């Protein structure tokens, strides 16, 4: 049976809540652990540890997500964003892209926190990971941890073919773009995958998973939502829960788990402010307007929220370059053999995200000089000075992401952009008590002006990227920004040949013209017959825009720009009072202790009180680490037992134990 | 390739089938009620006087229902479509055609002259807004293709609203991983119609979508 | 990121420099190491490691190969021979036709090189290979070594009826045909193939990934083409490379990487001078007359080019029988199986080159007398007293090797000649600066007359070993030579009824005669009934030529012969003055050092003054392990520093470890 009372409770078993759960059960094992999730467990579900098929995770009828709707915003021209995040254990570990980025140093220094400085939160970086490829600075990764990460068993042709575009572009190739360092570059993307065994890797598996099937001193409360903490004397003793689902009306249920010594809060960015107002943490004001006696005056929960912006371009390839498209339209055959392979031994498509390069940028002082007056103010106050931020990230996705029922056949690669460190500030608050309340969201996307003008740089960077690859064959028009008709900017689509070649021989449409609904691609220019065969090109002309095209840009960031679920900053580490970048106040002190309550702890994205270059899985872990650090120190533990490994069988390389994958 | 064969077999067997028609079954000739002139362009109202209103078996706008879309398959989504097929019927505009040299191949110097006239456009707005109003109250109508209507302004509630989640997983079949995966923004999904009326005969039954509303942005797209 | 200056530079990553690389990587790991390769990576690509899809490398839209054009040749009838290289890491070794092949004990000696004796080399030669297969010579063979060699994991029946059919011939079975000293022999040939992977063996991930994988002071730059190499006070000094893709004409970029110890170019035969001219090394006139200010006089930079010359003769096989034909025309469900059975445990026809038997050969002096005299005194000069250098080569191929679509439909078999020491001699200059521009090149093919004798005498060899092969079906009339339409040596196709058990039940025009574009073969002898069954055959008539066959058999060498991909000499080593056998004078010393440089050593197939008898990835390997020992003594390494082990993880034989392939 499930206990009452745990020694240590962790609310949320996400990226973030897993590992701390994890590593604080292996901190002493007399230790009872206790860590609740509102979603499934995930336990050797194929529809999380494969990684192919993750672009299902979001569709809106999805079991594994929560979509949060927002208010209409007039900075997205009317649009009210819908904010989707994790609901499963793993959390967002068991649903993402598996795309593996690191944050600059200057970004955790820029915590302004004691025991926050990349300095020292360098060896829990290392700690996390078992780094499966060539590395030439093996002193900043890590090679032991139960993290896996690697190429994946299956790379899309376009990985290349993006470099060669991006260094034509003066974005010159790096071996490692995560070197902490590094904010102009191109690279071969990382992905969250143990290649060995071909699957995805996440919190849950990793941390927790491991760990039950080796010692009884943690247990698992899934299908649980967390409603509010109870306070008894100053100190957080327990926790009110509910079921994920009410189901019966008549005579609703509820549960209640004590701690003795610890509680920490990692219910991620959106939900962990909630639970907080919803236990009395918060303004006064707001709190008792949605029915909720106050307890400490923290006018900070809620406040600060930060995410990377991002916008998907889609262009047409070749028809004889591969892509996923097919597979996740859903082609019986093709799916057959993709997934054949992998039961096979554990290759192909299906082990990877098909995310194969990227690219971090900062704009040259030229580039700069065309861009909005408010942004070069901007870059002149928080970018010229730290010269390891980038300004602007995107990749290359083999295949289109999103509804493949709203674009035509054929197949795609899409350019994946998002902006990363944005001046905009949004917020969230509880409308009511009732934990299945839908929250007040205002996500803040867009609404500083000065955040404008990096994306449409980045969406004619990109474009010009896509131009200049062999895997280049047309622009889809629907989803491109509404250029003027006849603007040279224009989007244009695959040629007639082209058409005729995905329509097939018995097509009785292609190249149809009739309606001027498309415009097609001219011919490139001619190869070079002088030169060496492998040196040869074919090009295709470079765009200039004018206003109108640039306004045709800027309204389409506005109505296409989503959140890229890095969400981040909503229960910031800072000064109680407040400061310059936690204007409405701290949340949390640099031990992560919420302010007002002893006993209680935040250990996921909403400690952030700026943001971080990179997508967040790293970061999540990071905060993972060091929490559960913090508390093992605040429990007396020192030395070896803060190591708090988990269960796991090492591989290491082939060459070395011949165990590994070759 | 199948359903091909089918048709084909089919108008082999004995003359029958899809093969043997032009898909364009049902249609209309219209003329601007007084109210809806009031409506227009006032070069157009005066463009009726002129010509239409001592002439009243002058029809000024034809639309019709073709059975599939009408244009490049491989530009528009897969799924199955009908179109509206909208024309002038006795436009203003004017144009011209000329020679270019003696030579008999020779490409002319073409100004077709279409919309060249200002007294041409209202007939056309007017016919897109009603045969939408059609499209929406027939039975077989399950959304509108954004990329093929007209560029409302993103939020107006006169913007193209596609098929919905469960039309979407329907057309992707059970096997898809992207049917309604939303994030992009790209496009916005058709509500539920009104709730048929328990009171009356099943056959007298009806699901309604919504009249649309254009201001003047609407107009301009 | 890429360092700006390392202490070893290696130039062009092929099957030479990536051993080249990976071997001095491991000299010592406090050196940095940089390997640059104008083609693309290969790390875990299928299209490199599946043995079986080979072909496709030839393909002219190949990316994984250059095609130099060349000027007219009235011996070769007027044809410009195309002559491709590989365009890719690994270079050779990620396209070849996977052909294990030694040459003679005599060919080193007769480098006349201090040290490039074959007692000297014969250590190195081990050194490279794991053997796996049995051996009844292991004193000469490698166990240990990083490329595994095998029979593969599926052998054609063509094998043992190839050997049956030369025996036959007078041409005796040997155990070990590449034993350094048989040069009149037929044997089961050898394969670069891994038989417990069943993967290709290549130098990139034998060398170079496993190193990478398991150090960090190797680097790696591909898609980066190497221009020319920079000399400062005598030194070499530093190297400027361009983008592989000239995508940016406005503004075109390059790279300059510096080397502090030692640099070694390795850009293979072609490309080798053509990167020294650009540097200026070579011909003063020849240098300045494409724009080029020289700088170091040495006229022997692109001389001497030899290679060995090839042909293909493809024969009809019975229905019954095996090829790689209906796989390599596109059949769907046959590469459906094929690569299912390589997934489920790496066996199976992709796991060959198809490539089973083969032949070397000299001449009886019965069969000398026939042959022109120019050739019978090339003989006396060059082979007489050398016994152990074969004069031709053949090996039988289970399928057709070339393009499908303009040969009928069936099954093949081919048979795949080339001449071992050719008595002509080539040479190949720069035309501009440009570092991609086509290079003025005459391959020199067949211009010496003493080439043809032995090329029509193979042709018949082979032609009689097919005819007594119990695949021997008939001969393809349009690839053979155009005989007298009469002439009893005529080629004659597969009869009425083989014809129509290839047409299929339905066909309604296989023996449809009319038009007389085929003569049928007749029906062989009768099986002796006297005769135990297993020792019956029936016999196809021998041929007899007259002068009008043998011309026409001349014609079809000089228009089919091509390259063999074994090009060798442009960089050749030897005395500065010249030599007997290196007249336009030495670009090497004994030490492979450039003359009139230092810090600068050729190492790849340019270097070798004389030729090889045997397909030359052996030779590329044993120059690569050379180059590597003698940079290391030179940077005064020794004992067993010099040893140079790259990282692997070895499974020796089944019955010993139980870990390797049963
Ligand atoms: C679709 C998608 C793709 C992504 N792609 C990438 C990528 O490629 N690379 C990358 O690095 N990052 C990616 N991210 C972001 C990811 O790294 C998140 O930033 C990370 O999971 C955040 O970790 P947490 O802050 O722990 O929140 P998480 O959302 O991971 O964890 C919060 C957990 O708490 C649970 N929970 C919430 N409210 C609760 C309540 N009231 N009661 C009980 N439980 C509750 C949730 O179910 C969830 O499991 C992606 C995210 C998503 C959603
Ligand atoms: C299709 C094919 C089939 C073959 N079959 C066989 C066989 O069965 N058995 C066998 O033993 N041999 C075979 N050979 C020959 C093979 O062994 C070659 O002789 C061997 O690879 C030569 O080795 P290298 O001299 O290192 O040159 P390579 O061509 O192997 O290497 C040269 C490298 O330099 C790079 N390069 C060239 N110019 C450059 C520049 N300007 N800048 C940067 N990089 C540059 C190239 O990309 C290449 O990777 C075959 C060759 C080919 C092409
Ligand atoms: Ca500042
Ligand atoms: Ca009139
Ligand atoms: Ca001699």
């Amino acid at each position: 049976a499930i206990p009452e009372e745990f020694d240590i409770l962790v609310l949320g078993g996400g990226s973030s809540g897993s590992c701390i759960a994890g590593r604080l059960a292996n901190l002493d094992h007399s230790l009872k652990v206790g860590l609740i999730e509102a979603g499934e467990n995930n336990l050797n579900n194929p529809w999380v540890y494969l990684p192919g098929i993750y672009p299902r995770n979001m569709k809106l009828d999805s079991k594994t997500a929560s979509f949060y709707t927002s208010n209409p915003s007039p900075h997205l021209n009317g649009r009210r964003a819908i904010v989707p995040c994790a609901n499963v254990l793993g959390g967002g570990s068991s649903i993402n892209f598996m795309m593996y980025t690191r944050g600059s140093a200057s970004d955790y220094d820029d915590f302004q926190a004691e025991g926050w400085k990349t300095k020292d939160l360098l060896p829990l970086m290392k700690k996390t990971e078992t780094y499966q490829r060539a590395c030439n600075n093996p002193d900043i990764h890590g090679f032991e941890g139960p993290i896996k990460v690697s190429f994946g068993n299956y790379t899309y042709p376009v990985c290349q073919d993006f470099l060669r575009a991006s260094e034509s572009q003066g974005i010159p190739y790096v071996d490692d773009l995560e070197d902490l360092v590094t904010a102009h570059g191109a690279e071969h993307w990382l992905k969250w995958i143990n290649r060995d065994t071909g699957r995805r890797s996440d919190s849950a598996h990793a941390f927790v998973h491991s760990t039950m099937r080796n010692h009884d001193n943690l247990y698992l409360i899934c299908n649980t939502k967390v409603d509010k903490i109870i306070v008894e004397d100053g100190r957080a003793a327990a926790v009110r829960t509910v079921p994920s689902k009410p189901l019966n009306p008549k005579k609703p249920s509820h549960k209640i788990y004590r701690a003795r010594k610890q509680i920490v809060l990692s219910c991620g960015t959106i939900s962990s402010p909630l639970v907080l107002q919803r236990s009395g943490f918060g303004d006064p004001i707001k709190l008792r307007a949605a029915g909720v006696k106050p307890l400490v005056n923290l006018p900070g929960v809620g406040r600060n929220f930060q995410d990377h912006y991002c916008f998907f371009s889609p262009y047409r390839i070749k028809p004889q370059y591969e892509s996923f498209d097919d597979f996740v339209r859903g082609d019986a055959e093709i799916q057959k053999r993709v997934f054949d392979q992998w039961y096979a031994n554990g290759t192909g498509p299906l082990a990877t995200n098909g995310i194969e390069a990227g690219v971090k940028i900062r704009p040259t002082p030229e580039e700069l000089s065309q861009m909005d007056e408010s942004f070069q103010e901007g870059y002149r106050e928080y970018f010229e000075d730290k010269p390891d931020k980038p300004v602007m990230h995107y990749s290359i996705i083999a295949g289109f992401f999103g509804d493949h029922t709203k674009i035509p056949p054929g197949k795609y690669m899409t350019m994946f952009h998002f902006l990363e460190y944005p001046f905009s500030r949004g917020s969230i608050h509880i409308t009511s008590p009732d934990p299945y309340a839908a929250p007040d969201f205002d996500p803040g996307f867009m609404n500083d002006e000065r955040d404008m003008a990096p994306m449409v740089w980045a969406y004619k960077k990109s474009r010009e990227t896509a131009r200049r690859m062999d895997h280049f064959a047309g622009e889809v028009t629907s989803h491109h920004p509404l250029f003027p008709y006849s603007s040279e900017a224009r989007a244009l689509e695959m040629d007639l040949e082209t058409s005729n070649a995905y329509g097939g021989p018995l097509n009785l449409s292609a190249g149809l013209a009739h309606g001027s609904w498309t415009q097609p691609l001219k011919k490139p220019t001619a190869k070079n017959e002088g030169h060496v065969t492998s040196n040869q090109v074919e090009l295709h002309p470079d765009i200039e825009y004018d206003e109108e095209d640039d306004k045709a840009i800027e309204n389409y960031i506005r109505e296409h720009t989503e959140t890229t679920w890095h969400c981040l900053g909503t229960c910031s580490i800072g000064p109680r009072e407040g400061s310059k970048i936690v204007k409405w106040g701290g949340v949390l002190d640099h031990r992560s202790n919420v302010y007002g309550v002893k006993g209680l702890k935040v250990g996921d994205l909403s400690v952030c009180p700026d943001n971080v270059g990179c997508n967040t899985y790293t970061t999540a872990l990071l905060i993972g680490e060091k929490t559960a650090t913090l508390v093992g120190e605040d429990l007396g533990y020192s030395g070896e037992a803060l190591d708090m490994t988990v269960p796991q069988f090492k591989l290491g390389t082939y060459e070395k134990t011949g165990l590994a994958r070759f």
